[PDB]
């Protein structure tokens, strides 16, 4: 089936998996390096064995795409991910003032009945970057996310690079090169950050006229972070595919720590009793090709029938 | 046996294979997205199925370790495989008249009979740039090379970054991050680039109390570049190791454009039909732990004894 790399892999850090340490520590059973391998050709990657919301993907991506740091075309797209990070600094300084989330996610995860404090005052918040054009300026743009690291690199000496829009020249310039990279790893920026990138690098190829993308991800969380990771850039790469003229080849993904947190344990083996069903389909606008101006009703899904959500906790 | 995963990729390049357009233009076998994977406990990586010269591996990787970027260190320790380089730039403009190189490598390998103007133009110049401070240091200096981005990254304002010397805090501050990463792959730097670094990536990782280091490459020659390349990464996994007081777990070697150039599918057949013999070991210095500190007779391989070498056509 199209989703078994994936169920493997958790099979697998179950199985080879050492016990680890680790930032978030919860406690996390771990693998290090792991490439899986997905052919796009026989179906779009996201799993039938639960319930995935296709629709965060798209609009996540096509923030990224459009070279977006705004909080806002995210909430205005129902679309509440990023929403701590960008919150964490409202919490910032100034301004605010009343109530007090003096580390707070962890916080309600170790949860009060208090919770509706942090989420009527996340309500205050996401009214605001979506109502103010002043506040979503200032407390909406998360700076360095993956839409400025792929669309807008800054340069020692004042410049932006779109390093997206220039190896898209260079698939239509020169199919065959073995230098067409996008890099979100920056060394400077990275002791300051918040999250540093977990997708790291990425380099797209071509061969006999379809092409493959190939993934670096430094850390991964297999049960709530990887299954959404592998529709993203999956559908990246249909999408860059679209615009080239070209066919679609495989999705690679290589990994470095892949790991389980421990509470997901039983919620891991549950679905690993689960029957994969067939692949779901992507079609995209056959008219508009600049994906760059893509919104979202242009990206399709055609029938994926999931078997139920496995909610479980972590965010 | 241990370099087995090597020989199966040569395997695999042959047998699925796609034949590409290249750069390079002879042609090439290749293959997208591959992982590999080393016991370093169970002997040092280098290949028995051919002598492949270890001393040539420690002086580049110590040159890198120094963080150093002129090519005067590797020449005055017998290493030239970056002389052309520092070469082609030294062919550049002023200062260089007589006789004339109007792009040299691939015109001597369609050879004249005038290789040997080239080599006692090159033997001219080698001697310059270790008998010549200034010679050396404006056509010696390659600038960006990979001893000035692991360990002297430029930022946008004014600084570098020793991104090395910093993981290696990382390592011994956090073991259990996974942030740990080392990038050589700069954005605004790699449309001028000579060659953009086809060892883009790598991320360290503990576990246990051994570590393990994961490769991306983007690009990779399967017969006269990949068996050096494992032996780099895999010697500085056991540097690395040594100075945080850690053992040595797995060298992971993951791969893009794996490629086979056509005309060394003769050669790769012949080691191919060669049965591996037992691996060699790593001996360092026990008592230097800086290894950033490190010369030569430090680094020491025991008996390593292998098959004849296989000399084939590409530089
Ligand atoms: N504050 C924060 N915490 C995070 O978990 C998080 C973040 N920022 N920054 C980006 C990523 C994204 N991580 C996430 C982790 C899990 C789910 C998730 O479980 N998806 C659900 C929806 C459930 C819900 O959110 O209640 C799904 O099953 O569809 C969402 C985002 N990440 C890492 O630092
Ligand atoms: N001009 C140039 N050409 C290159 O081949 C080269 C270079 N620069 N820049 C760095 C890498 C290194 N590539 C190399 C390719 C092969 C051998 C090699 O075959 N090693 C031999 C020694 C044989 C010899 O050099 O005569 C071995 O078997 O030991 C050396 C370096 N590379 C890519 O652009
Ligand atoms: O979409 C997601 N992608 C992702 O990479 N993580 C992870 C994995 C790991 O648990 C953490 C990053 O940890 P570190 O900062 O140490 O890499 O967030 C979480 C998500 F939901
Ligand atoms: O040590 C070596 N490492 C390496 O990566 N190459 C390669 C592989 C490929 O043939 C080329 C780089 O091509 P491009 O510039 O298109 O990546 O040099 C050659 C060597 F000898």
């Amino acid at each position: 089936m199209l989703e078994q790399p994936y169920l493997d892999l958790a099979k697998k850090v179950l199985d080879e998996g050492h016990f680890k340490p680790d930032r978030t520590h919860t406690g996390t059973y771990s693998i290090f390096g792991h490439q899986m391998r997905f052919d796009l050709s026989k179906g779009f990657p996201l799993l039938t064995t639960k319930k995935v919301p296709f629709g965060l993907i798209k609009s996540e991506l096509l923030w990224f795409l459009h070279g977006d740091t705004n909080i806002r075309f995210l909430l205005q797209h129902r679309n509440h991910i990023w929403d701590e990070w960008a919150f964490e600094k409202w919490v910032k300084s100034d301004e605010y003032h009343g109530p007090d989330m003096t580390d707070f996610g962890h916080r309600s995860q170790k949860d009060p009945e208090f919770a509706a404090v942090y989420h009527e005052e996340m309500a205050k918040f996401d009214d605001r970057v979506l109502h103010d054009d002043a506040f979503a300026a200032k407390y909406g743009d998360l700076g360095l996310v993956y839409g400025s690291q792929w669309r807008a690199w800054h340069t020692s000496k004042g410049d932006t690079i779109d390093q997206l829009g220039d190896v898209i020249e260079q698939i239509k310039t020169h199919p065959y090169s073995r230098r067409l990279i996008v890099s979100a790893w920056n060394p400077e920026d990275v002791p300051t950050m918040a999250l540093p990138p977990c997708h790291t690098l990425y380099q797209f190829y071509v061969n006999d006229g379809k092409l493959s993308l190939q993934l670096y991800q430094r850390s991964a969380d297999i049960f709530l972070g990887v299954p959404f990771n592998i529709a993203s850039y999956a559908l990246l790469t249909h999408l860059v595919a679209h615009e080239c003229g070209l066919e679609v080849g495989e999705f690679i993904h290589t990994f470095g720590d892949a790991h389980l947190y421990v509470n997901h344990l039983d919620q891991i083996k549950e679905q690993l009793s689960r029957t994969p069903r067939p692949a779901p389909t992507l079609q995209l606008n056959p008219d508009k090709h600049d994906i760059f101006d893509f919104d979202m009703k242009d990206i399709k899904l055609l029938n994926y029938d999931p078997y139920p959500a496995i909610k479980a906790p972590v965010a």
